[PDB]
């Protein structure tokens, strides 16, 4: 009885996931584009093995997907993968969203006799399985969720935090920047809301959690659904969406005022020119000198007050902008700050993560009363060269591995494309990860 | 030349302070009022012996003394301590400032002919070796110090700081909130300014130092006497203080204005009475029902608004005090709740300390430009019940102890009563801090 599992990807989450999953006995099979990648995130690991696969090639994937019980999808191609797993008639478990097309397959999968898991990571995942056990608990005492909100966020711990953005880049910078353009949609005084653009950073406002921490709290992509997801009906405010430090959204700002997000390629950014001139190109600066190029910046944009100017004006500084620093040359503006940006914002030996995720519930007691209930998790990562794992690795790669184990058990025999939805798949989860990784969200009361 | 030290002090920072002296070889008598408190912080320790002592009796003081080259006061005393170093000529090292009655035995020291080496703890200690260092530079430079602001806070790190008060006390919450009685002295606009009572707290705003963190800031003791100290005649601003979280200020005004800091004792609190009763006697409620006592609460005292009413309503709740919780009887209303914030608010196992400091300067250069730069430290104390260090206990008790090591081998040789006021006695103690324990303050600039 043997399991093996194809596991897919060739990030930060990996680790976790192959460790648990080979500590069961487990076979896994590390399948990246390249063999170095996979030689990489698997050099050492029993009962594992590193191949080169091309996901998008049809026929290469199906025959390595055979080979195995169960493909795990950490990677980008998650339709196509399922696709696969259909023709093979083999599992599937990811840390993604259910997509449109990901639903579409939903009957063929039930027909394959398959299960595919997805949404089992931190956020979507662990999330997910505290946010419904507390509804139900409400529920079930006959409460009303009148207003739920959701956020969750992976930074740099506080003692880390000091740069610009209060911010440390995993996966490229590129995307973080880019997903900031996305549309939030969600329930605000019963009715749908939409915001995006300055609009979504200019909402970003402090939101207390716990005394230590400074955080701020924007709507993150379609919290719609959840009225139904979540089958909470009676709630005219649902919201889920994302943590940040201060002065987060006022970085960002100036960043897209200046239009060092502008996707557009310039001919003078082809070659390692000093930083200097191209911000003064990109900016429209008299000159590449710090006077010129920071009157241009600062006449044009807006700020809260003359010490914020001077601490966003230094964080600018900070990034080597203003320099005689050569650039990386990427011909965007965006671009080419992002290399310079994953250099200087990335996490480095010593440091620790922290993810912090916490529900809000706003509720109407049985007896009339009134109450305010939060489910939070706070958790710090191993300073970066100990060899442990960073919180968002952990809170991501063992939900993960728990759901494997549990699809390849029979624990989760649901067929079909599925989301920790319901308690029948969320207890089992919930129990293993508290019992033995000691992972769960600690209930508290408010108001 | 085996060297022998009395210690003073059956506290928090005896530890460090132990573990360092004796791994050098330098034996330690650990002196307590009991000999258990003094067994205890010296169980499996080598080269040290544990003793009852009462440092009060003038006679038994000197005798013990006698019989060491030097006497470590990490204890409350210092002037007692001082006068028996001076009849037994023997050196003296502790962690805390030099008051009148300590510099009015300068003389008798000098004639002596031994060192008393004073704040050289943590703060007062660390924050002058750095605050002096950067002063030195900037003058060195050509520079004026128009503005220093030191600023340093012993807290719960951010993730443990979920308490009404973001506050775990490790020594006397009496003494920590009576100390917010104190009045405070320092330099604004060039002039003496005090502050001290509500007024102090209602000073107390947010004060930023790195994106994670939310820190507000206020004057403490007196800063007046270091614009001769450090130097800084040309300094309009200059004020030294400490560092708490958000909603410190307002949770401590609410405590005030309720009564619960009255130093009065009331007949009615010398038996284990539920809190209810209490709190409804302390407050003047109508009843012992939460309603009543809240009601009479909110409709006296002022806040910023429904939800931080909300929020400290419910932490008071947390308290306990409108609980069937019987109380731990103590007549006074200060006491009485002391006695359950010590049970409710102490760092437990697992949990980890923060220690934050940060010297501020805002400088005019010699080419007439303007910058502000900073000095920071900021460390995590070990897990409780992990056996490591404590941040405060760590940069408290290292400090002294390497001070210690050098009056003993003559690296601090200066006799009198002395603080760690220029470079002849702070370079080589930043040296031994930063290339032995890596314990330093770093610089950055900013403006």
């Amino acid at each position: 009885a043997t399991k093996s599992v194809l596991m897919l990807g060739s990030g930060f989450v990996t680790r976790p996931t192959l460790d648990v999953l080979t500590d069961s006995g487990i076979k896994v099979t590390v399948a990246c584009r390249t063999l170095e990648s996979a030689k990489k995130l698997s050099a050492g690991v029993q009962h594992s093995t590193p191949i080169s696969l091309d996901v998008n090639d049809d026929a290469a994937l199906d025959a390595e997907v055979a080979k195995h019980d169960l493909v795990i999808s950490l990677i980008p191609f998650h339709a196509t993968v399922i696709k696969s797993a259909i023709r093979q008639k083999k599992h599937v478990v990811t840390t993604s969203y259910v997509s449109p097309a990901m639903m579409e397959l939903d009957q063929a999968a039930k027909d394959a006799g398959i299960t595919v898991m997805n949404e089992i990571g931190l956020d979507p995942g662990i999330d997910h399985l505290y946010a419904i056990k507390t509804i139900e608990e409400v529920h079930a005492a006959g409460g009303k969720i009148k207003t739920f909100l959701s956020y969750c966020g992976g930074l740099p711990a506080p003692e880390s935090s000091d740069n610009p953005l209060g911010y440390k880049f995993s996966w490229s910078s590129r995307g973080v920047l880019l997903a900031l353009r996305n549309a939030a949609s969600f329930y605000k005084d019963g009715k749908v809301t939409n915001v995006a653009g300055p609009e979504l950073m200019a909402t970003a406002k402090p939101y207390f959690i716990y005394p230590g921490f400074a955080f701020v709290a924007y709507p993150n992509r379609d919290s719609t659904p959840y009225k139904e997801r979540y089958q909470i009906p009676e709630a005219d405010n649902i919201v889920r969406g994302t943590l940040r430090y201060q002065g987060f959204p006022q970085f960002i700002k100036v960043l897209v005022d200046i239009g060092f997000l502008s996707d557009e390629e310039q001919p003078f950014l082809k070659e390692a020119i000093p930083w200097k001139e191209a911000t003064q190109k990109i900016v429209k600066a008299s000159s590449a000198s710090e006077q010129d190029i920071v009157s241009t910046i600062v006449s044009n944009a807006t700020f809260e007050s003359t010490e914020e100017q001077k601490r966003i004006v230094a964080g600018l500084k900070w990034l080597g902008i203003f320099s005689d620093k050569k650039i990386t040359p990427r011909g965007n503006a965006l671009d080419t700050l992002c290399a310079t940006l994953e250099e200087k914002m990335q996490f480095e030996e010593g440091e620790r993560d922290l993810v912090m995720l916490q529900h809000k519930f706003e509720i109407e007691n049985k007896d009339g009363s009134r109450e305010t209930r939060t489910s939070s998790l706070c958790e710090y990562g191993a300073p970066i060269g100990s060899g442990g794992y960073s919180a968002m690795a952990k809170l991501v790669g063992v939900p993960c591995a728990v759901a494997v184990k549990f699809v390849l058990d029979g624990t989760i025999s649901d067929r079909g494309v599925l989301a920790p939805m319901n308690s029948k798949i969320n207890d089992p989860l919930m129990k293993e990860l508290k019992e033995k990784y000691g992972i769960e969200c600690k209930e508290k009361v408010v108001a």
